[PDB]
């Protein structure tokens, strides 16, 4: 997260952070996710697309630091991982960029809500906030585009819908968003997602309600003018949802 402000899990307690063990032993942070039920958490399928295996993967509720154990924090081993069979890759845009974790614990659980560990509500069919709309992202990753390392403690943001009328201008990012995809970002463009941030949430309030309207997924740098942040788009995947869990 470029800008914005350090948080705590009790902030967002629906945030997964995803880690992967090194043949060798090193375990090294992956991407964010977000605890949608009890035993499943979405992600970003290119977050995993280079090491499919689910016996790689390590995810923590309850987090709020990277490197250190947050008291109440619970980790889990990935019992499925679910990648989106359309996904493709071009030089900037990620298609169908969304992924489900099944995960279950050394014992055999999954999540145990609490103060720190909660789930978050998906949107209903093709609902989404107006633009202009101030929504929140949370995340590890990188404060600056330069930085070699994440920061230690969570980070989140608030940035604003951009219409698809928007977004797709050609300065901006031409026909590479499409309509499974929203964009958002800074007026200023001070503040944003970066590397390290993806597959984790955007949520916005949706009557009322705190709802995961998108995923981290893609963008052209970090927090530069004219090349908002770019999220898979929820409320267009509740089929493919509610039929992989
Ligand atoms: N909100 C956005 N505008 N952009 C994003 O969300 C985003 N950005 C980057 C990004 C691009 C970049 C270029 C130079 C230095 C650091 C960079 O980070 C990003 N990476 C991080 C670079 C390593 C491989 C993973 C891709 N993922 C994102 N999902």
């Amino acid at each position: 997260i470029i800008g914005g402000e350090f948080t705590t899990i009790e902030n967002q307690p629906w945030f997964a952070a995803i880690y992967r063990r090194h043949r060798g032993g090193s375990v090294t942070y992956v991407c964010g996710g977000s605890l949608i039920s009890p035993c499943w958490v979405i992600s970003a399928t290119h977050c995993f697309i280079d090491y499919p295996k689910k016996e790689d993967y390590i995810v923590y509720l309850g987090r709020s630091r990277l490197n250190s154990n947050t008291q109440g924090e619970m980790k889990f081993e990935v019992e499925n991982l679910i990648l989106h069979k359309d996904y493709s890759a071009d030089t900037l845009a990620h298609h169908n960029d969304i992924a489900l974790l099944k995960i279950r614990s050394k014992e055999g659980r999954c999540a145990q809500p609490s103060r720190t560990i909660q789930t978050i509500a998906l949107p209903s069919m093709y609902n989404d906030p107006q633009f202009g709309t101030s929504c929140e992202i949370t995340g590890f990753g990188k404060e600056q585009s330069t930085d070699y390392l994440y920061p230690e403690q969570l980070k989140m943001t608030v940035v604003k819908l951009i219409s698809h009328r928007e977004c797709q201008q050609p300065h901006y990012y031409g026909s590479e968003v499409t309509t499974k995809m929203l964009c958002a970002a800074d007026p200023q463009w001070k503040t944003d997602s970066c590397q390290g941030d993806s597959g984790g949430p955007l949520v916005c309030s949706l009557q009322g309600r705190m709802t995961l309207t998108g995923i981290v997924s893609w963008g052209r740098g970090c927090a530069l003018k004219d090349k908002p942040g770019v999220y898979t788009r929820v409320s267009h995947f509740l089929p493919w949802i509610r039929s992989h869990t």
